[PDB]
């Protein structure tokens, strides 16, 4: 199906989290560690391929507010389970001004305040949470939502570092399979759940460098 | 509906022809004649219907360098037709008329977009655009930022709005097209072409679009 994620209420079109470093006066580098700018499933195929949501609740936060209580209030087509493959391979420099960035963009068929809410989850439980609030901009006939270089919370420049000193691949898939990133996007105004991403990770193979495969959630 | 329009090698995702008037100082409007942010297909990833290629043919350019022979050339699958409803409720009072599009790719390449203007099929006016991809959040964009509207269109926009009722307005409109085509410039292979077609908007919810796919 589609590279961006969601339904006509909302998708996601852009999605980056990035290090930014200036090495030298007039030049700096960018590093993308995940983004949603190469699907890894086909796009001539219309139809996403379907995910049973029951064998992902325990890698989710759960009981009250978690997956299986916003899933069964809906709307079901709103969740969706996208795996992302991310690059590792760039050297984090000594004395580089290093900005960790996230940077992301919706956009709607509606006017509407949304609550952006990201949980990130280690073996199913939550461990932090950022709740952001965004205002709709007209633009060529849809509503769009920016949240612009956000810097990365503490939480995750400490765990991308521990990531990458890690001594083998197999050991980086093996700590990012108990990692978890619940994103769910809600109007503000009715509380009603607009897109409901669960994100799980892997390390990137080779040179093929970060992808992102698009599944819905279903039962 | 579905958000953007085209192929996996190339998309057009965001698209406008519009007109900004400052009223004094402070102050801006912005008017949206047709976009491509309400595509009004009744699920948001359809199975497009297909439209017959033949039955077109006489509202675009023929002969040599025509739709025909681009359409032979390939890959069918690049082919669409796109009918536009066009949002003409706008007071035209220091004036910018404008067009903006976006097309995004997974391949680093050059593209070209001509842009064709057609009267009762034949080509009047006609824009050949060059852009250089830049790399995006991990795609390539293709950005055609605010280009101005040429005289033609400009002209043509106020004497159709002149007009007292909507029938007549589509009238003209039935025999007014524009085709849309975007090359790989290095290979020359067509990465996407557009059949427009238009309409007056009836609907307060103001501009829409429907995409067909063209078959032989
Ligand atoms: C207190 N708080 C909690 C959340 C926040 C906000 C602050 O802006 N967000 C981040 O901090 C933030 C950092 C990294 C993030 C994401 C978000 C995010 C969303 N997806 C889909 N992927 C994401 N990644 C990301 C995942 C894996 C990797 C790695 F390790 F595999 F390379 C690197 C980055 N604040
Ligand atoms: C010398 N030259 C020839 C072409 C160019 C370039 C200059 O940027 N493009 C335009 O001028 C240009 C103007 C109006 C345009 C478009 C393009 C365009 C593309 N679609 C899909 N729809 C479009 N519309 C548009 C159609 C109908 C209406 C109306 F009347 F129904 F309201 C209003 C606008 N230069």
């Amino acid at each position: 199906g589609p590279r961006s994620i969601g339904t006509t209420k909302l998708r996601l079109v852009e999605f980056s989290a990035f290090l930014e470093q200036q090495r030298d006066p007039d030049s700096y580098n960018k590093h993308l560690f995940v983004h949603i700018g190469h699907a890894n499933h086909s796009y001539s195929d219309p139809l996403l391929e379907s995910v049973d949501i029951r064998q992902i609740y325990d890698k989710f936060p759960e009981k009250k507010g978690g997956l299986k209580e916003l899933f069964g209030k809906g709307p079901q087509n709103a969740f969706f389970l996208v795996k992302f493959w991310a690059d590792l391979n760039c050297n984090i420099q000594d004395d580089a001004g290093a900005f960790y960035g996230v940077t992301s963009q919706y956009e709607s068929s509606e006017n509407m305040t949304v609550t952006c809410s990201t949980k990130v989850c280690s073996f199913g439980k939550q461990v932090v949470e950022k709740v952001e609030t965004e205002y709709a901009r007209f633009e060529n006939g849809r509503f769009v939502y920016r949240i612009n270089r956000s810097p990365m919370c503490e939480y995750m420049i400490n765990f991308i570092h521990k990531l990458k000193h890690l001594p083998e691949k197999y050991m980086m898939n093996s700590v990012l399979e108990n990692f978890t990133i619940l994103l769910v996007v809600t109007n503000r105004d009715t509380q009603e759940t607009l897109l409901c991403m669960a994100c799980v990770f892997e390390v990137s193979n080779s040179e093929h460098g970060a992808q992102h495969h698009i599944y819905r959630l279903v039962k």
